[PDB]
RNA sequence: GGAAAUUAGGUGCGCUUGGCGUUUUAGAGCUAGAAAUAGCAAGUUAAAAUAAGGCUAGUCCGUUAUCAACUUGAAAAAGUG
DNA sequence: CAATCTCAGCCAAGCGCACCTAATTTCC
DNA sequence: TGAGATTG
């Protein structure tokens, strides 16, 4: 008889076997191999450790980048093939010189000047066109016939770096304010605005923040304020999104943004409230928006050139030239000694490091700003620097905002200019434009032909896909439909039927009637509440749901029960405040098609389901239009135009066949039929499909993956999922260890941004319109501090008092839990706030008091509408106005502290239970031979603290194994003592439940001082009340637990793993002579071209062979560890002997080759162990088994800050000698297996310096000292403020004559190989 | 233990795109001097590569998951204390 | 050799589906 | 945290 405890973590599976006396057995296991040792004794406790499992995300991002480099290359190849025949007439090696431009002169086949093949023409080109943008602008604007090579380069530059696809439709740069002002002045005839003299271009296109230009513009309009109507508008032409609630005395918030696709509908929503007369106001706002949309990137008047982007780059270049000339002149006059540093030293962040070295524009500015402020005549240079507009390059990090339409306009213009001289440019103009503009639709995916596991695209024609034949060769419709249909759920009830669109009319009718049919009403004179009849539900749907998007309970009472039923008073149950379900799509389509009778006519149901399906399935408006054309004769062209813009996303949970297809045989009614009208029973969906007197249940019944696949397909981090599969393998091994007898119980416990924080605070303060970021700028790395993050999330105010907080006094402020942490175990931002003093929350018993909620609710709602708090956080803050925390709330919170509710942990329980329990009884009921028990970590955590079995994670890895053991002990004892708990813990009144779960663990204790101010005593022996069988003996089972935790032999196994992933570090380093550099392409010698460093070793191999020595090349026998790199691995595995001989080995002992992945384990002298870090470095291989008295002493001494504390304090003082004893434990261990005497000397030295320090601080820093002794990779650590750097073991030679240890997953089965016998 | 709806927040898998960076080459450096060097001039741009590569030859695929040893099997797998 | 110093690809956009958690109404 | 290079 035995049980298994398991502790499942992100990097470990702890495990232990226990008997019915809570003991861990030990056993002799066979030892295989070639050593002296035939067997060894092992305790049945241990922990498997592993590197974290990784998600597929990084791999996915690299796969996308590969496709985009492939396709970018093909864009150029398309362009060159078009130019091929005519370029051969001008210069038959021009494309060859382009392709070999990277090669050193000695390697080149053609002359080294790429464009023209000779130095005088090449020099003349750069003199006339210092940047590509000079050429582009020249070719756009000039009427001269141009050299075909210069045409090619300009078009290639645009196609290769073609700009983004975030703006739909066409752009035509044309560089209105007088009219809009005159418009507003007319539409508000009594309150006009005078805009005479206002330079609207200079104010709005200023480089400043949009929030600032609003101020500047309004400053020029006396009588207008920034929050006035015209002020709120200026942001619309600008690009912000403000709310016009107070402008029009509105009741609901209504904002608008021109670039959003919802603009025409929100403007329609707003105009319906404010009146059609306001059409010309937002219309003139939209007209002005066109000419100044691209003013951020186009800084040139579009009347003097058709290439304002290139002209803007040229303006960068010219100002750079002018300002560089000035900067050099000023420096020569005032600071000459700095000239050499600024303009020659590439290692400094001056101009030299900016141009030739590695200084970014940001690092260059910071370096040169104090030099500018120090000198005279640099006022204009300083303004440009602060505008981030000084000595600018033209290829820069901020060019991501250029839309492809801008590059397209210059491309089109060059083609128009030069097609007059080259007929092939006229015949291929649209082809070339297609190369720039064509984008593979994301709903089509990779253009594969049977060899891509990622692709779903299908072809209308079996031929090669180009940008010009894409629409004709690819079946866009089938591919877009496949895109969605491969992913969407089927109806679990009818598993061959796809779920309906979430926005289907039928689906929403289903939702509305399912909710409505369970409403009840009662009025004075009714004996009892009544369901609504079919006729009343139809009246409510027709009168309320089909006239209002949302239906409140007040409208139900006033507009139905008063108006129709003639009730003055009525009590409603089944719905609170408002119905959750609504007919959103009905009202959407009513606005569009303006034909209520059409919507209400049942004969149109198929048409309208197909329309919404098309609007849900497809995202492309032209594909939607194409698919809607069967219905074109039904609607006006104007309606059709609005319908194709009405997109929906999202899928329901149920199919059309289920909700309104299958019929009950006796009645002939569908499910929706019953929801509309079901006598006086009003059965809802759950009742209908479970009712044995209907045929829905049997028809749903008639309509109705390996382990690794199953685990992989679970929701939850790939990290925790790695531990789950290892857990199953640990259990399988332990069962085999136990003679294939199954355990009685298996007890399982499963363990429980900087950029994102800045984005939430930026987006949230922009929503509030607050200037807190301007007053108190922050860096994303700072927002990792809890109190500073809360400060900005609360707009610098107290959450419980209507007052600002002082940002420089956060150490005096409190972080309080909204729901007190004594009830719920939430320490996240969603349950914490920053307040001056937590006493102002109200009482500590509950949620923040009612008075606080009354005062702060409106301020809390503004944070909620800014997403600075979540809805969950708001509901907990305002809970007091809904009764606060009730008695059931408290019981549930204490229950949830005990009973695991996570689905992922239930999945682990289910997996183990279905692997252990496989037999059925006489009633075909499952036979539960093994009870799978799930515990939360708090149970064992409190057990450890209550009975002084303390845990110090930094000492070694044993705490994972000790956890699993205590899980087994506490879990089996718990259900032995209270077998009724099995419903709660085994897979397969309010105050009383509160008191019960608060005291369920009392039976372990002898004397319990209850919270009720009383003390209770229990006997030495705890028993089950029904059976009398002994469960716990406080005179022997606690000592047994001590004998378990103090055992030094714990099977800790670091999972050996082949390394995978990137070939090497990614940086391309410049050329050097060191043979370390790796070629980036087959024929790119790193001595000429640079290359990569640091290949990653996939695994090492032991090689016993011979190598050639000296000029004589005489053969010498060697035994070596060879690191096989990731890049080499396929070639090595394809033919190991041929690979090894190419490396220089001869007469390899083929049968002696040993594959040695990372963490391969070796034992040397005196028990010292090492693991392979690679082929050239080792890791520490031992665990320091510190005695239990020292572990408990460290815990108590390090946590020095009931009246048992005085007893714990006295114990620390009486055992002050343990500190030196622990240092001697570390020293002996380190001298035996660590062998880092310089670091150890530095540690003993540092420990002697601080013997005068308080005991708590010494014990605190002693815990750090175990980094020297820990298993695994060496790592630096600190003792007080003396830093000990790491000692790496950068030689593997010694393991070549050591003992190699192959371990099974538990480490219980070993094969030991004495490598000294090899050679 | 489940289901539908509402509200909100997370996570995973997949697709399509934009901008940098880096590397080598091209962008005639000048004057003095035998040279070492010194005094100046100049600088903003481009091509090409962006896992080596692969066969299945596609505008495809190439970094996730999974892995002690031994044995009988090329392989999948199965067995061994 | 050792001890010590040094280094590490990054920033951004849009879209689809599927899960999970946590509160509310109604049910099985 | 493996490993390239420089300093001792
Ligand atoms: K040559
Ligand atoms: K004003
Ligand atoms: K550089
Ligand atoms: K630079
Ligand atoms: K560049
Ligand atoms: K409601
Ligand atoms: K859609
Ligand atoms: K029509
Ligand atoms: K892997
Ligand atoms: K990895
Ligand atoms: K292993
Ligand atoms: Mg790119
Ligand atoms: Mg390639
Ligand atoms: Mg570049």
């Amino acid at each position: 008889k035995y049980s298994i405890g398991l502790a499942i973590g992100t990097n470990s599976v702890g495990w232990a076997v226990i008997t019915d006396e809570y003991k861990v057995p030990s056993k002799k296991f066979k030892v295989l191999g070639n050593t002296d040792r035939h067997s060894i004794k092992k305790n049945l406790i241990g922990a498997l450790l592993f590197d974290s499992g990784e998600t597929a995300e990084a791999t996915r991002l690299k796969r996308t980048a590969r496709r985009r480099y492939t396709r970018r290359k093909n864009r150029i190849l398309y362009l060159q093939e078009i130019f091929s025949n005519e370029m051969a007439k001008v210069d038959d090696s021009f494309f060859h010189r382009l392709e070999e431009s990277f090669l050193v002169e000695e390697d080149k086949k053609h002359e080294r000047h790429p464009i023209f093949g000779n130095i005088v023409d090449e020099v003349a080109y750069h003199e006339k066109y210092p940047t590509i943008y000079h050429l582009r602008k020249k070719l756009v604007d000039s009427t001269d016939k141009a050299d075909l090579r210069l045409i090619y380069l300009a078009l290639a530059h645009m196609i290769k770096f073609r700009g983004h696809f975030l703006i739909e439709g066409d752009l035509n740069p044309d560089n209105l304010f007088i009219q809009l002002v005159q418009t507003y002045n007319q539409l508000f005839e009594e309150n006009p605005i005078n805009a005479s003299g206002v330079d609207a271009k200079a104010i709005l296109s200023a480089r400043l923040s949009k929030s600032r230009r609003l101020e500047n513009l309004i400053a020029q309009l006396p009588g207008e304020k920034k929050n006035g109507l015209f002020g709120n508008l200026i942001a619309l032409s600008l690009g912000l999104t403000p709310n016009f609630k107070s402008n029009f005395d509105l009741a609901e918030d209504a904002k608008l943004q021109l670039s959003k696709d919802t603009y025409d509908d929100d403007l329609d929503n707003l105009l319906a409230q404010i009146g059609d007369q306001y059409a010309d106001l937002f219309l003139a706002a939209k007209n002005l928006s066109d000419a100044i949309l691209l003013s951020d990137i186009l800084r040139v008047n579009t009347e003097i050139t058709k290439a304002p982007l290139s002209a803007s780059m040229i303006k960068r270049y010219d100002e750079h030239h002018q300002d560089l000339t000035l900067l050099k002149a000023l420096v020569r006059q005032q600071l000459p000694e700095k000239y050499k540093e600024i303009f020659f030293d590439q290692s400094k962040n001056g101009y030299a490091g900016y141009i030739d070295g590695g200084a970014s524009q940001e690092e260059f500015y910071k370096f040169i700003k104090p030099i500018l402020e120090k000198m005279d005549g640099t006022e204009e240079l300083l303004v440009k620097l602060n505008r981030e507009d000084l000595l600018r390059k033209q290829r820069t990090f901020d060019n991501g905002s250029i839309p492809h339409q801008i590059h397209l306009g210059e491309l089109h213009a060059i083609l128009r200019r030069q097609e007059d001289f080259y007929p092939f440019l006229k015949d291929n103009r649209e082809k070339i434009e297609k190369i720039l503009t064509f984008r593979i639709p994301y709903y089509v995916g990779p253009l594969a032909r049977g060899n891509s596991r990622f692709a779903w695209m299908t072809r209308k024609s079996e031929e090669t896909i180009t940008p010009w034949n894409f629409e004709e060769v690819v079946d866009k419709g089938a591919s877009a439909q496949s895109f969605i249909e491969r992913m969407t759920n089927f109806d679990k009830n009818l598993p061959n039927e796809k779920v309906l669109p979430k926005h289907s009319l039928l689906y929403e009718y289903f939702t509305v009637y399912n909710e409505l049919t369970k409403v009840k009403y009662v009025t004075e004179g009714m004996r009892k509440p009544a369901f609504l009849s079919g006729e009343q539900k139809k009246a409510i749907v027709d009168l309320l749901f089909k006239t209002n998007r949302k239906v409140t309970v007040k409208q139900l009472k006033e507009d139905y029960f008063k108006k129709i039923e003639e009730f003055d008073s009525v009590e409603i149950s089944g719905v609170e405040d408002r119905f959750n379900a609504s007919l959103g799509t009905y009202h959407d389509l009513l606005k569009i098609i303006k034909d209520k009778d059409f919507l209400d006519n049942e004969e149109n149901e198929d048409i309208l389901e197909d329309i919404v399906l098309t609007l849900t399935l497809f995202e492309d408006r032209e594909m939607i239009e194409e698919r809607l054309k069967t219905y074109a004769h039904l609607f006006d062209d104007k309606v059709m135009k609005q319908l194709k813009r009405r997109r929906y996303t999202g899928w329901g949970r149920l199919s059309r066949k289920l909700i309104n297809g299958i019929r009950d045989k006796q009645s002939g009614k569908t499910i929706l039929d019953f929801l509309k009208s079901d006598g006086f029973a009003n059965r809802n969906f759950m009742q209908l499909i479970h009712d044995d007197s209907l045929t829905f249940k049997e028809d749903i019944q008639k309509a109705q993956d390996s382990l690794h696949e199953h685990i992989a397909n679970l929701a939850g981090s790939p990290a925790i999922k790695k531990g789950i599969l290892q857990t199953v393998k640990v259990v399988d091994e332990l069962v085999k260890v136990m003679g294939r007898h199954k355990p009685e119980n298996i007890v399982i416990e499963m363990a429980r941004n900087s950029r994102e924080r800045m984005k939430r605070i930026e987006e949230g303060i922009k929503e509030l319109g607050s200037q807190i970021l301007k007053e108190h700028p922050v860096e994303n790395t700072q927002l990792q501090n809890e109190k500073l993050y809360l400060y900005y999330l609360q707009n610098g105010r107290d959450m419980y008092v209507d007052q600002e907080l002082d940002i420089n006094r956060l150490s005096d402020y409190d972080v309080d839990a909204i729901v007190p942490q004594s009830f719920l175990k939430d320490d996240s931002i969603d349950n914490k706030v920053l307040t001056r003093s937590d006493k102002n929350r109200g009482k500590s018993d509950n949620v923040p008091s009612e008075e606080v909620v009354k005062k702060m609710k409106n301020y809390w709602r503004q944070l909620l509408n800014a997403k600075l708090i979540t809805q969950r956080k708001f509901d907990n803050l305002t809970k007091a106005e809904r009764g606060g925390l009730s008695e059931l709330d408290k019981a549930g919170f204490i229950k949830r502290q005990l009973v695991e509710t996570r689905q992922i942990t239930k999945h682990v329980a289910q997996i183990l239970d279905s692997r252990m329990n496989t037999k059925y009884d006489e009633n075909d009921k499952l036979i539960r031979e093994v009870k799978v028990i799930t515990l939360k970590s708090k149970l064992v955590s409190d057990f450890r603290k209550d009975f002084q079995f303390y845990k110090v994670r930094e000492i070694n890895n044993y705490h994972h194994a000790h956890d699993a053991y205590l899980n087994a002990v506490v879990g089996t004892a718990l259900i032995k003592k209270y077998p009724k708990l099995e419903s709660e813990f085994v897979y397969g009144k309010a105050t009383a439940k509160y008191f019960f779960y608060s005291n369920i663990m009392n039976f372990f204790k002898t004397e319990i001082t209850l919270a009720n101010g009383e003390i209770r005593k229990r006997p030495l022996i705890e028993t089950n009340g029904e059976t009398g069988e002994i469960v716990w003996d406080k005179g022997r089972d606690f000592a047994t637990v001590r004998k378990v935790l103090s055992m030094p032999q714990v099977n800790i196994v670091k999972k050996t793993e082949v390394q995978t992933g990137g070939f090497s570090k990614e940086s391309i380093l410049p050329k050097r002579n060191s043979d370390k550099l790796i070629a980036r392409k087959k024929d790119w010698d790193p001595k000429k071209y640079g290359g990569f460093v640091s290949p990653t070793v996939a695994y090492s191999v032991l090689v016993v062979a011979k190598v050639e020595k000296g000029k004589s090349k005489k053969l010498k026998s060697v035994k070596e560890l060879l690191g096989i790199t990731i890049m080499e691995r396929s070639s090595f595995e394809k033919n190991p002997i041929d690979f090894l001989e190419a490396k220089g080995y001869k007469e390899v002992k083929k049968d002696l080759i040993i594959k040695l992945p990372k963490y391969s384990l070796f034992e040397l002298e005196n028990g010292r162990k090492r693991m392979l870090a690679s082929a050239g470095e080792l890791q520490k291989g031992n665990e320091l088994a510190l005695p239990s008295k020292y572990v408990n002493f460290l815990y108590l001494a390090s946590h020095y800050e009931p009246e048992d504390n005085e007893q714990k304090q006295l114990f620390v003082e009486q055992h002050k000698h343990y500190l030196d004893e622990i240092i001697e434990q570390i020293s002996e261990f380190s001298k035996r297996v660590i062998l880092a005497d310089a670091n150890l000397d530095k540690v003993l030295s540092a420990y002697n310096k601080h013997r005068d320090k308080p005991i708590r601080e010494q014990a605190e820093n002693i815990i750090h000292l175990f980094t020297l002794t820990n298993l695994g990779a060496p790592a630096a650590f600190k003792y007080f403020d003396t830093t000990i750097d790491r000692k790496q073991y950068r030689s593997t030679k010694e393991v070549l004559d050591a003992t190699l240890i192959h371990q099974s997953i538990t480490g219980l089965y070993e094969t030991r190989i004495d490598l000294s016998q090899l050679g």
